[PDB]
């Protein structure tokens, strides 16, 4: 509301550290819901069937016993790397690959047979996934990532339909639907018995997790004193990097592909239920004629903060008297039409959307396909989880001491660069590996709580919405757009790898020009 009322009421109280408990702990697990993809779709090894070993009764049928590994050499083409073909099998079995002495060059795929009777994976690690269920390999492989991306897709439709909207009915409305939502495209997608279903609860799904990530912010925002608002922002920032270390938590328990789906999504059901003695943000309700209910509920927070004198003493007359400076100026958000054609502005915002677009891409890009970057997944994800809150403290007293301009460069380009070298050490040292690959997304995380402090205190008061949403825009864009390179792989792993490298190193480097504070 607005100030002389929210301090009439209490800057500080009991209902706003409510609030604040409520509010965070399902930003564990809309972390939890995003990352769910390093564990539920991942790729183990995937050898071709062949009739002689898993149909016993071939194999019995050889005098004697021959081991597994002497066995497979005959049916399975030795593939690149010094390994099994994962795409292919002999047309019919060859004694004399059995033979040691004699060279293996002569035994390859040029005279061998696709799988046609299907895949054998490993359930040594995870007992079941999604590419083991679909068979997401080979001719397939490229729609593993399809399904990363059309995730995101939804998250950019979901600040598409969820900002008018919730400008309308309330914020509090759009919470709880958006909970609701959650919880049951969540439930629902670990029973999808074919990938299409599948994609599009995920795509739900996203579109649930943007509506609740945007209405969250606003009624944190709306309700905290002026003081204490990125305080709180914070810890709402916080959150979402505990979420790791949950996710890397729950993963080690449950090792499947719908226990997991389903473990992650029910507590949501919880989150809908609790949700409705929230109280809706009565600066909304006042300007947009709702008087009488915006009173109620400045009356309830009072009672319930421990002032009852005061809330009681309120009347609508007061209330009308105490909103006349926003009622006057009806802000009207100003379109882009004001803002680009401005030609000393174009750099600003040039830049800035580069540096949204730059870490929304690399940050989705790399963090998705964690197996790549590491050895085991679930240190990986635990120690991005542990490094990210002392980065993000850090970059709040760096910028109090130092400017804000250096800091983003500094913080973009060592993240680009640690993630550039990741790639050229070889794979022998996976701590050394998984070292560099952990500082590069600490860097990363760093850099994106530096950019949002730094993108709104560029433009005037007026014209800071427009600019801040753009970005916001174009690093969605950018996430959507980061798994797609993925598809170059074929060439090989160091390509993409190469670019998530290239590109924050470029967009720090521009990012020193445009002006202090
Ligand atoms: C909104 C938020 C979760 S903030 C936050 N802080 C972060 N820090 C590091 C990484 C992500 C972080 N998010 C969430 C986030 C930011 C930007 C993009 Br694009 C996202 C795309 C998909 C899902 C979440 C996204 C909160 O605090 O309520």
């Amino acid at each position: 509301a607005f100030s002389e009322l929210l301090d009439q009421v209490g800057g500080l109280g009991r209902f706003q550290v409510l609030q604040t408990v409520a509010l965070v702990v399902p930003i564990m697990w809309l972390c939890t819901q995003s990352m769910l993809e390093n564990f539920s779709a991942a790729v183990p090894s995937h050898r071709c069937w062949v009739p002689l070993l898993d149909n016993s009764t071939a194999q019995a049928s050889v005098p004697g016993a021959l081991g597994p590994e002497a066995l497979l050499a005959v049916s399975i083409p030795p593939g690149p790397n010094q390994g099994p073909h994962q795409c292919r099998r002999f047309r019919q079995p060859q004694w004399q690959l059995l033979d040691p002495n004699a060279t293996a060059t002569n035994w390859s795929e040029a005279a061998t047979e696709p799988c046609v009777d299907g895949w054998v994976y490993d359930r040594s690690t995870f007992t079941s996934t999604i590419v083991a269920k679909w068979d997401l390999v080979c001719d397939s492989q490229a729609l593993k990532p399809m399904a990363q991306s059309i995730y995101l897709a939804g998250i950019l439709v979901g600040a598409a339909v969820c900002g008018p909207a919730s400008d309308r009915f309330g914020r509090r409305l759009v919470l709880t639907w958006s909970y609701l939502q959650m919880a049951v495209s969540g439930t629902a997608a670990a029973f999808a018995p074919t990938f299409p279903v599948y994609c599009l609860f995920r795509f739900l799904v996203a579109f649930a997790v943007a509506g609740v990530m945007m209405n969250t912010g606003t009624l944190v925002m709306e309700w905290t004193s002026a003081q204490a608002r990125p305080l709180v922002m914070t810890l709402n920032s916080l959150g979402f990097s505990f979420g790791h270390v949950l996710m890397a938590a729950v993963a080690y328990g449950v090792r499947d592909w719908a226990l997991l789906q389903l473990v992650v999504s029910v507590p949501f059901f919880l989150c809908f239920v609790y949700s409705c003695w929230l109280a809706e943000s009565a600066r909304w309700l006042l300007i947009t004629g709702r008087l009488d209910r915006g009173l109620r509920e400045l009356q309830r927070v009072a009672a319930i903060n421990g002032k009852r004198a005061v809330g009681d003493t309120l009347t609508p007359q007061v209330l009308l008297s105490a909103m006349q400076e926003e009622l006057s100026v009806g802000q009207a958000p100003a379109s882009l039409g004001t803002l680009l054609r401005t030609p000393g502005l174009r750099l600003r915002t040039c830049i800035s959307t580069l540096c949204w677009f730059a870490f929304g891409f690399t940050f989705f890009g790399l963090a998705l396909d964690l197996q790549a970057l590491g050895s085991n997944i679930f240190l990986l994800q635990v120690l991005i989880g542990v490094v990210d809150i002392p980065a993000k403290i850090g970059t709040l007293l760096l910028l109090s001491r130092l400017g804000r301009r250096p800091t983003q460069a500094a913080s973009l380009v060592l993240a680009g660069l640690c993630i550039l070298a990741n790639t050229l050490v070889p794979h022998e040292m996976g701590a050394l590996r998984s070292a560099l690959a952990v500082l590069g997304l600490g860097g990363l995380g760093a850099a994106f709580t530096c950019i949002t402090i730094y993108s709104g205190e560029l433009f005037p008061t007026v014209l800071r919405m427009t600019a801040v949403g753009l970005g916001q825009m174009a690093a969605r864009g950018g996430a959507i757009l980061g798994p797609l390179v993925r598809l170059l792989g074929v060439h090989g792993p160091w390509l993409p790898l190469l670019v998530y490298g290239t590109v924050p190193v470029l967009s720090g480097l521009a990012a020193l020009l445009l002006p202090e504070t």
